[PDB]
């Protein structure tokens, strides 16, 4: 009794690195209350609890390049499964209503998931590292940044308004902290 057994406050990382060498890494904190199946999105294709599927398309966000990034706006991501849109195949397969976003970006280093109309899963997602305010909208915040901010800018600044990187970015590996 000791344990309760429950991990109500998973953390996830993912290690980046540039060229050919390390460059730093990012962790980031998932909330298991006001969305907490958002967060298993990530924890499951990242740790890949769900496993391969025998048809052959592995569930793992290893080996992922960001499709495109932008300084002081966001830099968005892209789905293992391709990233052109085409790809991007979710647990949750039918859509479903999204959870009310009481909480808001306060600050930068807030995950959001992309939503072009509302109850949309957002199958892709952009992280804003600065307080922008022509994006205020409708928008949804699943997890925030404890740490990595130091390379994070490292990937702005090689960025460009073309959204394209100067360096190759690539992630080594990804799982679960805890």
């Amino acid at each position: 009794g000791s344990f309760t057994g429950s991990m109500p406050n998973p953390r996830v990382f993912f290690d980046m690195s540039v060229g050919g060498q390390p460059a730093g890494r990012i962790v980031m904190e998932l909330f298991a209350d006001t969305t907490p199946r958002t967060a298993e999105n990530f924890r499951a294709l990242c740790t890949g609890e769900k496993g391969t599927g025998r048809s052959g398309k592995p569930l793992h966000y290893k080996d992922s390049s960001f499709h495109r990034v932008i300084p002081g706006f966001m830099c968005q991501g892209g789905d293992f499964t391709a990233g052109n849109g085409t790809g991007g195949e979710s647990i949750y397969g039918a859509k479903f209503a999204d959870e009310n976003f009481i909480k808001k970006h306060t600050g930068p280093g807030i995950l959001s998931m992309a939503n072009a109309g509302p109850n949309t899963n957002g199958s892709q997602f952009f992280i804003c590292t600065a307080k922008t305010e022509w994006l205020d909208g409708k928008h949804v915040v699943f997890g925030q940044v404890v740490e990595g901010m130091d390379v994070v800018k490292a990937i702005e600044k090689v960025g460009s308004s073309s959204g394209r990187t100067a360096k190759k970015v690539v992630v080594e590996d990804c799982g679960q902290l805890s």
